[PDB]
DNA sequence: CTAGGGTCCTAGGACCC
DNA sequence: GGGTCCTAGGACCCT
């Protein structure tokens, strides 16, 4: 009764297909990201970039200083929704079990697959190698009994290549996997795991469930589960955009209501236009704003609302302004819209 | 020197039983 | 007192 997973995950997405669409950008560091002026972040970078530490969402001003010669570039959206179009098609060839994650990665279950003699080694290899030839992008992939494990894997042989962990396999792979690792367990979790004494998988397999579940809610069972490579999480080939939202910082703090609503008066029509694509009545279950301050404090506030309406988020926005401000510098404003439910 | 696109979890009071 | 809704905040994910 073991599952299959694959997790295919492109390599450097959205710098790869700057490469592949700017043969010039091949062999200098480049990153997607805003400009140091416009107080942006790396959205991700190439190898050349990356050996002088750039990294996604680092700060630009950052990034510019560890490499000078940094070409930084806008992003073409639409070109990465087209290649990300174009691989989910390719995983549709070989099942439709697909779980998408984001543009550049999904899982496969093919425990039920008859291609290429059920081996998933051999699926993930024919997929990567299809992507190649119609793309001209290259994709990693991991193979594991299940997703966390598929998902890490993926990361071990990137750039093109792949990494397989067999259900023998697992315990030797989690005695020492950093806890940091699994999915989910980010940064501050992973600095309270560690002053408690806990690293790696095989650190909580010495752990009790109960103080797991006292010191940490559910996550804690999760982390309790995953250490002993247990995720019966199934690959979902349905899930549904829950909301929309289109947000703005800045390159210098607004102090002014004026400014403010001349923000949003841009960031609407925007809002509009995406919501547009999904729902063309622009019927909605609630629509809000967002402020984030100078301090880097943010707050939002929402409310049940039948149908997308600008005066109303400006409404809103002018309340938040005033009563949550404080004085402060604001660097950023967002407009946000939750989806009904079906 | 700190983005913009999101999902999920938590938690208190409201409201309903 | 228990469910569920409403709302705000925050960790986390991708690039
Ligand atoms: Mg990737
Ligand atoms: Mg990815």
């Amino acid at each position: 009764g073991s599952r299959k997973i694959i997790h295919v995950d492109m390599d450097c997405f959205f710098a790869a297909v700057e490469m592949r669409d700017n043969p010039a950008l091949r062999d200098i560091p480049i990153a997607i990201g805003g400009s140091r002026e416009r107080r942006g972040v790396i959205s991700t970078a190439n190898y050349p970039a990356r050996k002088f530490g750039v990294r996604s969402a680092m700060p630009t001003g950052m990034a510019l200083k560890l490499c000078p010669h940094l070409t930084l570039l806008p992003g073409r959206f639409d070109a990465y929704k087209e290649a990300s179009n174009h691989i989910r098609e390719i995983f549709s060839r070989y099942t439709s079990r697909i779980e998408p994650l984001s543009l550049d990665e999904a899982y496969l279950d093919v425990t039920d697959s008859v291609h290429c003699h059920g081996s998933a080694t051999l699926i993930a290899q024919e997929i990567r190698q299809t992507i190649f030839n119609e793309l001209q992008l290259t994709a990693s992939a991991g193979v594991a009994p299940v997703k966390f494990l598929a998902k890490i894997a993926s990361d071990m042989n990137k750039p093109n290549g792949q990494f397989v962990i067999t259900p023998a396999e697992v315990p030797a792979f989690l005695q020492t996997l950093p806890l940091a690792k699994i999915p989910g367990v980010g940064k501050v979790s992973a600095a309270k795991l560690e002053a408690m004494g806990l690293r790696t998988c095989g650190d909580v397999q010495k752990c009790d469930l109960v103080m797991l579940l006292k010191r940490f809610g559910k996550f804690g069972r999760i982390l309790w589960e995953r250490s002993q490579g247990i995720d019966e999480r199934d690959v979902n080939s349905e899930r549904l955009r829950k909301s929309v939202g289109v947000e703005r910082t800045m390159a210098e703090d607004i102090h002014h209501w004026s400014e403010c609503e001349a923000i949003i008066e841009r960031l609407y029509p925007e809002l509009e236009r995406r919501l547009a694509k999904v729902k063309p009545d622009l019927l909605i279950a609630r629509q809000g704003v967002k402020l984030k301050f100078d301090d880097f404090q943010q707050t939002t506030q929402e409310h049940v609302w039948p149908r997308l309406n600008k005066a109303d988020l400006i409404a809103t926005a002018r309340k938040t302004w005033d009563e949550r401000r404080g004085g402060r510098g604001v660097r950023l404003v967002g407009l946000h819209v939750t989806l009904l439910d079906p």
